[PDB]
DNA sequence: GCGTCC
DNA sequence: CGTCGTCGTGGACGC
DNA sequence: ACGACGACG
């Protein structure tokens, strides 16, 4: 089985994310549990928690089908002591909110060295940031997303993801999410079935499918190897529809949230219907 | 400085 | 009753 | 982008 959805808006309350996901016939969803551009939010209450849990129950969304994401502000490998501590406190709060909402996964980007520290030192800071959050919370897996590798951002090579995992004590609560736009912008080709196969064969050797906890299904406005993070609607960008058909027909992507972060929410329901249809169409 | 990032 | 214009919030990054 | 708020007339 495959679970397919989009990163829906949580405007007006978290329960609305489950309602919006049901409106596009999604079998999975992603959301921010608090505002993506702010350091802190009001603590979750019994009401908000119950309303969210009741809507997920009503629309058949178990924790295995939901992939929350953290804010844009957090930098888990920050080279500055004070900014690293602030990012770690916010990340702990993000994980605690997940635990309270009955969620079991949390998607986040590794972090950036800001040209101040080496890539090894940055990756080690990231692994320790994960260790601190896993030591403070329970039942939530830290899902590291790969990146396009803009600026000083890390996570653009599968080796970066494997190096962070190696530094994580509790391997049962660390995982990865592969974003197709990010992989393509980073130089992992997906334009042909042969390319997709090669990209995922390298992923299996370097990281391993035992850690894959989710996917982000995005076409790319940016070009191959551009190191530019610019998504596009499926079939409208530089990757094309073929890679998405290929993913849908490959059983290694079963049982995990497959999330659209495409730029045109007006067509999310068509993207979901097309993705579902690929499981019973020709290769 | 604005838009994207998700 | 709504919905425009605008601001606060505040982080890196492409362009 | 989300929530908030003044001003509509
Ligand atoms: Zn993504
Ligand atoms: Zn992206
Ligand atoms: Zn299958």
């Amino acid at each position: 089985m495959k679970y397919i959805g989009a990163h829906v808006s949580a405007a007006g309350g978290l329960a609305n994310a489950a309602i919006r996901a049901a409106e596009i016939d999604a079998t999975a969803f992603a959301l921010f549990t608090k505002n993506q551009r702010q350091w802190r939010a009001a603590p979750l209450t019994t009401q908000t928690i119950d309303e969210f849990k009741a809507a997920c129950e009503k629309y058949h969304y178990t924790s295995a089908q939901i992939l929350p994401a953290d804010s844009y502000l957090i930098n888990l490998g920050h080279p500055v002591t004070e900014a690293l501590e602030k990012s770690r406190d916010a990340f702990i709060d993000e994980m605690q909110r997940c635990e309270q909402l009955g969620l079991s996964l949390l998607n986040f980007h590794p972090g950036s060295h800001l040209m101040q520290i080496s890539e090894e030192d940055c990756l080690a800071r990231i692994a320790e940031s994960i260790n601190i959050a896993l030591d403070k919370t329970q039942g939530v897996t830290a899902v590291i997303e790969n990146t396009a590798g803009q600026g000083s951002n890390l996570g653009f090579k599968f080796e970066h993801l494997a190096a962070i995992i190696d530094g994580v004590e509790d391997k049962s609560r660390v995982g990865v999410c592969i974003d197709t736009c990010h992989a393509f912008a980073a130089g992992y080709d997906l334009r042909t079935p042969a390319e997709c196969e090669k990209t995922f064969a390298d992923f299996a050797r370097t990281v391993g499918f035992k850690y894959l906890r989710g996917m982000h299904l995005n076409d790319a406005k940016s070009t191959f190897g551009s190191r530019v993070d610019r998504h596009h609607s499926l079939g409208e960008g530089n990757i094309g529809h073929d890679a998405f058909r290929w993913i849908m027909q490959d059983d290694r992507f079963d049982g995990i949230p497959l999330i659209l972060e495409t730029i045109n929410p007006d067509i999310w329901a068509e993207e979901i219907a097309w993705l579902k249809a690929q499981q019973t169409e020709k290769a």
